[PDB]
């Protein structure tokens, strides 16, 4: 009776939970957004990410990371020689919220966020991954609490008893914010972003 809960099926079919994501109206967000924008990978991957919500060309395009973030988050990726193939990449509310300037995102509440965490679990439980990287604070605080700190523990591997599963969790920044700033800046960003990748993919 909370949140998407009722909305998700008993199934771990990730085509099936996407299908069923179209009808989700587990919270607000479905209304101005295009479409729900569900994950995309296996089940069989063993490395899940999970940034923050759909943007403005996710929204459109119906998949996760495709626009600026995703194509830096592709460089980080291919830096720290993680093959494409592992990754079940998806996000913490699969509905994009945003407003208009004369599409702005805008960040999704707490109650948005645990409104739509049935999705997430189901994921999870889906594909069981060895590691999950949780890229920026809206996605972190997700997983493991809204008073956590990607800044103070970025690059830990991370494991917490109340995640199904129990992966191995590792927090890092979100690709977008890699986009905006000055070049030095930019550049050690990116090293970090390519540390902490390279830690989730060491797990195991
Ligand atoms: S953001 Fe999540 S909970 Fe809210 S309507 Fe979309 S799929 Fe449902």
């Amino acid at each position: 009776m909370a949140g998407a809960q009722d909305f998700v099926p008993h199934t771990a079919d990730l085509a099936e939970l996407a299908a069923a994501a179209g009808e989700c109206r587990g919270c607000g967000l479905y209304r101005d957004a295009t479409q729900a924008v569900f994950g995309a990978g296996g089940r069989s991957a063993r490395i899940m990410m999970i940034g923050n919500q759909p943007g403005d060309k996710e929204d459109l395009a119906g998949l996760p990371f495709v626009g600026p973030a995703g194509r830096l988050l592709d460089r980080a990726l291919e830096a720290a020689d993680i093959d494409r193939d592992a990754l079940y990449v998806t996000n913490a509310v699969k509905h994009f919220k945003f407003t208009r300037a004369a599409r702005i995102s805008k960040t999704p509440s707490r109650t948005e966020v645990v409104a739509c965490r049935p999705w997430l679990i189901a994921e999870m439980t889906s594909v069981e991954p060895d590691v999950v990287v949780l890229l920026g604070a809206t996605a972190a605080k997700a997983l493991l609490g809204n008073d956590f700190r990607v800044t103070q523990h970025r690059g830990e591997v991370l494991h917490v008893d109340d995640v199904p599963g129990d992966p191995a969790l590792v927090a890092t920044v979100h690709p977008s914010s890699l986009l905006r700033g000055p070049k030095e800046e930019r550049e050690s960003a990116f090293a970090g972003l390519v540390d902490d990748l390279r830690v989730a993919a060491d797990v195991r």
